[PDB]
């Protein structure tokens, strides 16, 4: 996929999920039509995921030190990665998953 | 230890080498002296060690990332770490063991 | 530790505890950000602990009386470690430890 990640011929099956709609009071004498006054609703709960990756672990000869994604050192208005005095988390900047050297 | 590292109240043994000295020609008549005519001599060869090294390994739940020691990304006119135009191996910086943080 | 106490290289682990959020209605048209409109909420409940001490039991030889911490004989308006009129929960003075006497 060009946007990048795994393309995969049988994805993870998405989840629909809904509330049961719950009419409201149907009339004393019947009717042909649908029902078209409901309850209003709406549901919350707590939704897991796990994902069990396997890493390829790097066995690298390269003498000098490599390349590391690091924290900036010096002082900050607010920390990076953390939420701020609002309480509003910001992710700064783009992170790439590159950095390790190999042969090409 | 001031310097830093392990102090031991019993260290790894010093190891003490040295040629054994093989003498020139005595003379004919017996003398009580020592020999002083001594043959020019040095030797070589090749020395291996290994240190097995326990590392204590690190669990931490700290969010936001950590610092890390990292080569210069910048263009430079010759490797850090690594031999120059005349073959001279130059260690740039010194290298601290602390980086990963861990609560006081 | 410098108040008293016994210091613990593993103290006894602080538990940490919250409510649940429950957010409010979300809006019928889907919105990017985080639901700010939450249920106002708060709970109860009985919380027990018991703590299993192990006493140094006393032997001493000393002749005459010990000195003991005893409540004032002396009538006075109201319990002292009880409460008062309005209900209020006093603890008049500190209570050290230390009383009995043994042999620098």
């Amino acid at each position: 996929p060009l946007m990048g990640g795994f393309g995969l011929k049988h994805p993870p099956p998405q989840i629909l999920i809904k509330n049961t709609p719950v009419p409201a009071d149907p009339p004393t004498t019947f009717s042909q039509a649908k029902l078209a006054s409901f309850i209003t609703q709406y549901s919350t709960g707590q939704v897991s995921v796990e994902i069990e990756w396997e890493l390829q672990k790097e066995n690298s000869k390269r003498w000098n030190p490599e390349i590391q994604y690091t924290s900036n050192y010096y002082k900050s208005t607010n920390v990076d990665f953390a939420v701020n005095t609002e309480g509003t988390y910001s992710e700064p900047r783009p992170i790439g998953t590159r950095y390790l050297t190999r042969n090409l």
